[PDB]
C-alpha cells in the first residue's frame, strides 16, 4: 500500500572494445553507480554493434573490433550469468580500464568473486551457453525503439539519453523519493 | 610556474587524512574521493595521508604506533603508506581504493596488487610494512598530520586547496567550480548552476 520510491533504471548497450563505452562506462556510469547505487539499477547488454548469423545451425557473431571483441563481449555476458549482480558489475568495469582485458580477467576474478574460476568463465564463453547468452543480447539489441544509432547506448528509465555527462544529474532528478542521496542535493540547481 | 609565459591552470588541489579502518573514511574514500577522481581527474591533485587518529611514541629508539581501531589498523595503515612509496601514483591510489572496501583488507592485498601493479610483490609490500622502512614512512605521515592548520578534528579530514571541507558530499562540485580552466569536464557544466 505504500513501497518505497523505485530506482532509476539505467541499461547500457555496448561493445567491449568500443573506446566511448569503456569511458562512459568507466568514468560516468560506474562513478555514478559508487555515489547514488542505492537509487539506480543498472541493466548490462553487451552486444553493441555486432552482427549474427545463423550458420549450420548454431548462431556466429562478427564484431566491428574483431574475434577479440566477440570473444570479450561473450566473456562478460558468461560474467553477468554466473556472478552476483554486484560482483559481475565490478569484475567487468575492472577488465574494461585495463589494457589487456582477457588476461585481466583472472586477476580481477580473484578480487570481486574468488570463489568463481577463470576458467569456468572461459568454458562458458567458448561453449554453447556464451553463444546461447550472446544471442539473447542480440535480441534485445534489436528489440531497441528507437534502434540504437551508435554505442554506447544508454537508457535512463527506457529513455535514450543523449548527453552521457547528465547521467548523475538526471538519476537525482529522476529519483521520486524525498529523501535523496547527499550528493544530489549537493548539484542540485 | 611553469611553463611560465602562458602557464595551464592548476589542478584542485585534495587531501584526504584518514585511518584504513574508519567507516566514515572508507565510505568517503570510495564513494566520494574515487568517483569524483573518475569524474574529474584531468583537474584533480589527490594526497592520501593514512595516520588519521594514531598516535606516536618514541620507546627506546623508535617509533611506536597506537591506532583507535587496534593493531590491525596500524598495520594496514603502514601498509597503504608503503604503497603510496613503492608505486605510481595511480596505481597506488587504485590499490588502497580496492583494499579499503573489502572486508578482509589484509587477504586482499595481494589480488590488489595483481590487478593494478603485477610488477610489485605483496610480500614487498608486506616487507616494508613490517620494517623499519614502513615505521618511517609512517611517522612522516604522523608529522604531516599533527602539522594541520587548523588542527583535524575528526576523521575523514578532507582539504581543498589547503582549506578544509565540512560537507564531503560537494566535494565534485566544488571541484568543479574551484577549477580556472574556461574548458571543463562534460560533467562540470551539467551540475552547474
Ligand atoms: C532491477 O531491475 C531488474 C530488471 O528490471 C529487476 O528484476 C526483475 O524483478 C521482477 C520482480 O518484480 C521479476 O519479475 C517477475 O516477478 C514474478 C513475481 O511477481 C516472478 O514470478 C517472475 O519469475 C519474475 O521474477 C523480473 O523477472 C526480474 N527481472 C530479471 C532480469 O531478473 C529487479 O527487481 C530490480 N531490482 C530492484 C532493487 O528494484
Ligand atoms: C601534485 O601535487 C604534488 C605536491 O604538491 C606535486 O609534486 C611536487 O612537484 C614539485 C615540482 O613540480 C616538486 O617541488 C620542486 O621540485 C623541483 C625539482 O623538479 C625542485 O627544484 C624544487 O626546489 C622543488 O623541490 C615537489 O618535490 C613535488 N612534491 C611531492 C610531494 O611530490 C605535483 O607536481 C602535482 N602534480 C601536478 C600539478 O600534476
Ligand atoms: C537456425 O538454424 C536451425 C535450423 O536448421 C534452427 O536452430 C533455427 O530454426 C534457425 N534459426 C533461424 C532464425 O533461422
Ligand atoms: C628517540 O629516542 C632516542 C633515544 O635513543 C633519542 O636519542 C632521540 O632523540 C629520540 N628521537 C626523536 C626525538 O626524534
Amino acid at each position: 500500500p505504500l513501497p518505497p520510491s523505485p530506482p532509476v533504471r539505467v541499461s547500457l548497450y555496448y561493445e567491449s572494445l568500443c573506446g566511448a563505452c569503456r569511458y562512459f562506462l568507466v568514468r560516468d556510469l560506474f562513478p555514478t553507480w559508487l555515489m547514488v547505487m542505492e537509487i539506480m539499477n543498472i541493466t548490462l547488454v553487451p552486444y553493441g554493434n555486432a552482427q549474427e548469423r545463423n550458420v549450420s545451425g548454431t548462431w556466429e557473431f562478427t564484431c566491428q573490433h574483431g574475434e577479440l571483441e566477440c570473444r570479450l563481449n561473450m566473456v562478460e555476458a558468461c560474467l553477468l550469468d554466473k556472478l552476483e549482480k554486484e560482483a559481475a558489475f565490478l569484475t567487468i568495469v575492472c577488465m574494461e580500464e585495463m589494457d589487456d582485458m582477457e588476461k585481466k580477467l583472472g586477476p580481477c576474478l580473484q578480487v570481486y568473486a574468488p570463489e568463481v574460476s577463470p576458467e569456468s568463465i572461459m568454458e562458458c564463453a567458448t561453449g554453447k551457453r556464451g553463444t546461447q547468452l550472446m544471442h539473447e543480447n542480440a535480441q534485445l539489441t534489436d528489440a531497441l525503439h528507437p534502434p540504437h544509432e551508435y554505442v554506447p547506448w544508454v537508457l535512463v528509465n527506457e529513455k535514450p539519453l543523449k548527453d552521457p555527462s547528465e547521467l548523475l544529474s538526471i538519476v537525482c532528478q529522476l529519483y521520486q523519493g524525498t529523501e535523496k542521496p547527499d550528493i544530489c542535493s549537493s548539484i542540485a540547481d
